[PDB]
């Protein structure tokens, strides 16, 4: 009843170009067998979307990459918020949910934009740059791990542990293999870091430490929880960002429309969201025997969610190949949904616009001048780099 399918979403051939197989995948029904890693799948916005929001039945405990839980060790201790079901979820994400707060995005947002500002002013003096390591990449290191109060010493392990965590959802392929063989320095800093005399005042580090008295969390479970703001978060809106300057530089109408009304970048950034899909696919474990779109899973069975698919599913988006920033964007699965949605997409959405806001007001052309060069990742989905050449409005 359920159609097999051989194609492997996590091969080369998959990352370089993903869009046929995933209408394959969406066309051939609701939920397909991968028979390459032996998981259900579901690539329709209706399905990831149901999944997404049915945590008690499809859980995260047992991990959302390919690894069961129940049946091989984690590679490293599990997050306490990523990997851990409501009740135990709740209060940890309650306490990451203040640390990342309304009230905190109003207190950095000046910074972050006045660095966004002077990004871009530098980088037009250079004129051909590197869209992804001068800005795409240079931005985000050049605020976040200033707003999380890490030291200067050692930031050169932030993105490469971000792309060791994202490969080791992965399947055991040689992604997978090598970023584990490679990961001791990466992890011995980031774990360190985590330690509260290691954040400075007034940072985010800091301010979870300082949430350890409430009945929330423990103090032991602190530097847990800092791991996950240096585990995640990262490189997905460094992807972002690059995806949105070569959007703009391959749709020059829509850099011309966002030129002229500057207040677009929110929505420019949230549809280059949706359009890229920094986090491809996530996992979920079924706790039951469970009927979705016409199957039958069991219990204990990983179920494989194409978050990029459901984000260009025809089915719920018009043209959904198509950049539009004047999209409704609202719905779109590229932050998850439901009581997992992405914690930090608010720390996300603000380097984005601001980013998206100087360029549209400081940049009139932006033209591919090199070659385009993809990161491949069992996770993630971006560019590697991305030469431009920027003229001055
Ligand atoms: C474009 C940027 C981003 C994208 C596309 C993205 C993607 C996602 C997605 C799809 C989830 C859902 C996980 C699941 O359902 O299992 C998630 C959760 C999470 N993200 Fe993000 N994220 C972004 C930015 C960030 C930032 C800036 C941070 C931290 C500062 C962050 C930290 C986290 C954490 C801690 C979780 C776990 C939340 C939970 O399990 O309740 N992410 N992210
Ligand atoms: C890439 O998405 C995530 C989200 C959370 C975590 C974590 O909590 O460690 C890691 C990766
Ligand atoms: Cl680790």
């Amino acid at each position: 009843t359920i159609p097999h399918l051989a194609i492997d979403p996590f091969s080369l051939d998959f990352f370089d170009d993903p869009y046929p197989d995933q209408q394959t995948l969406r066309d051939a029904g609701p939920v397909v067998y991968l028979d390459k890693w032996n998981v259900y799948g579901v690539a329709r916005y209706a399905e990831v979307h149901a999944v997404l929001n049915d945590p008690t039945t499809f859980c995260s405990s047992r991990g959302v990459g390919l690894s069961d839980f129940k049946k091989e060790k984690p590679w490293r201790p599990p997050s306490l918020i990523l990997e851990a079901d409501p009740p135990a979820h709740t209060r940890p994400r309650a306490v990451l949910s203040k640390v990342l707060s309304p009230a905190t995005m109003k207190t950095i947002r000046d910074g972050f934009a006045a660095a966004a500002d002077a990004k871009v002013d530098e980088l037009l003096q250079r004129g051909c740059i590197d869209a992804i390591a001068d800005l795409a990449e240079a931005y985000p290191l050049s605020v976040f791990p200033d707003a999380m109060g890490l030291k200067q010493e050692g930031r050169e392990h932030l993105l490469p542990y971000a792309g060791l965590v994202a490969n080791a959802f992965g399947p055991p392929n040689e992604l997978r293999q090598t970023a584990i063989e490679r990961s001791a320095p990466h992890q011995a800093y980031v774990n360190e870091q985590c330690q509260r005399p290691n954040l400075a005042p007034g940072g985010f580090g800091a301010c979870i430490h300082a949430f350890t008295d409430t009945g929330e969390i423990t103090p032991d479970e602190a530097p847990l929880l800092v791991r996950s703001l240096l585990s995640a978060g990262l490189q997905e809106t460094v992807n972002g960002i690059g995806a949105a300057v070569y959007c703009l530089a391959r749709f020059p109408g829509e850099l011309q429309r966002l030129r002229s009304d500057p207040t677009l970048a929110r929505n420019a950034f949230e549809e280059a969201v949706r359009f890229e899909s920094p986090v491809q696919t996530f996992f979920r474990t079924t706790t039951r025997e469970v009927e979705l779109g016409g199957a039958v899973i069991g219990e204990g069975e990983k179920v494989l969610m194409f978050l990029g698919s459901a984000n260009r599913d025809p089915r719920r988006w018009s043209d959904p190949d198509l950049y539009d920033i004047t999209r409704k964007t609202s719905g779109h699965v590229g932050f998850g949904s439901g009581v997992h949605m992405c914690v930090g997409q608010l720390v996300a959405r603000l380097e984005g616009e601001v980013m998206l806001s100087a360029l549209a007001r400081k940049v009139a052309a932006i033209d591919i001048d090199g070659p385009v060069k993809r990161r491949f990742n069992n996770t993630l989905r971006g560019l590697e780099s991305l030469p431009v050449k920027l003229t001055p409005a």
